């Protein structure tokens, strides 16, 4: 028996009446979807999936105390570079994870990455989430979604597009935030100027100004419009910020 606490955000805080463990209780009444991908699902960085009931469907998934990574981002300042490091190598832990099984979040942002206990980033909110690899036989996307200020360019520009430089150009923009406290620009297209001005390298201006040159040098790689050229995460792995050792 759960006693519901109070409500997250619908989701809501659930409490055993015996052992007092917690979890996030998730109420809908698409759907069919999230929960059949949350059962392949398994790993310490993405948010667990204990089970469901159908009454309303109810979805059990991992209590995150910690919050959002939203949340430990200061506007305009962003946080310490060996906190943001360190939430980078989890993230990236947890979509090496999802790609590894075929799986792309497609929606990643602050929002949607969760903290534990001891600041332990899990990736959250998989209705979004699709097979991009079945029979080791890669998919290739067509649907537009996720979130402008995260979505790759080649999401607006073409008609398929891969689905791994989807998810590792978003990491890339969360990466941005945690280090500068803002994002680059309302959305990555030739209409706008601030995405205009990073293709023509003026890294002088905001948000990039803020920015050591290490980290910079790595999203120089990510931030790339071509996703055929864009950087892949067993690279982004051999990359130098990514192994300096800080703090
Ligand atoms: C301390 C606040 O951590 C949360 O609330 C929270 C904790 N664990 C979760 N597992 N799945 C979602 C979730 C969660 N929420 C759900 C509602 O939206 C977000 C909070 N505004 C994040």
């Amino acid at each position: 028996d759960w006693d519901l606490v109070q409500t997250l955000g619908e989701v809501q805080l659930a409490v055993n009446r015996v052992t007092e463990e917690a979890v996030a209780v998730k109420i809908v009444d698409n759907i069919k979807k999230e929960i059949c991908i949350n059962k392949m699902l398994n790993h310490e960085n993405v948010v667990k999936f204990y089970g469901h009931r159908r009454e309303i469907q109810y979805l059990f998934l991992e209590y995150c105390s910690g919050g959002e990574l939203f949340d430990r981002i200061e506007p305009d300042i962003g946080m310490p570079e060996p906190d943001a490091q360190r939430f980078f190598h989890q993230l990236m832990a947890g979509v090496v994870y999802l790609h590894g099984i075929g799986i792309t979040h497609r929606d990643i942002k602050p929002e949607n990455l969760l903290l534990d206990e001891r600041d332990n980033l899990k990736i959250s909110d998989f209705g979004l989430a699709t097979v991009f690899r079945y029979n080791n036989r890669e998919r290739l996307l067509n649907k537009m979604c996720g979130t402008l200020p995260y979505v790759a360019p080649e999401l607006l520009k073409r008609r398929e597009f891969h689905a791994e430089p989807v998810d590792v150009w978003s990491c890339g923009i969360v990466l941005t935030a945690m280090l500068a406290g803002e994002l680059p620009w309302d959305q990555p297209s030739d209409s706008c100027q601030e995405y205009s001005d990073w293709k023509e390298k003026k890294t002088y201006l905001n948000p990039w100004k803020k920015i050591d040159s290490a980290p910079l040098a790595l999203l120089h790689k990510i931030l790339v419009e071509n996703p055929s050229a864009r950087i892949t995460i067993p690279d982004i792995k051999k990359d130098r910020w990514y192994n300096k050792p800080l703090k």
